[PDB]
């Protein structure tokens, strides 16, 4: 459960980073 | 990217299902 | 009963998604 | 520049997390 939760949060962080990159660049 | 996005959405679905199972029952 | 089955199907779907990563 | 650095590190973490998931899941 902890690894899956880690993965979920990390994928969500990646998604936000990509969204930022798209906006500011 | 498409497969990672699928995985994120699936993990988010799983998390909601677990929250529901904690609430009801 | 329906919620437990839903959880099982979701976990089965996740298992398939992980098998795809191993290939590609 | 730093945002691309952030992205690169998050992707490297993701690679490691997926490897852990594959070995034990």
């Amino acid at each position: 459960s902890k690894l899956l939760e880690l993965l979920r949060k990390l994928l969500e962080a990646l998604h936000k980073a990509i969204e930022l990159l798209e906006k500011w660049g």
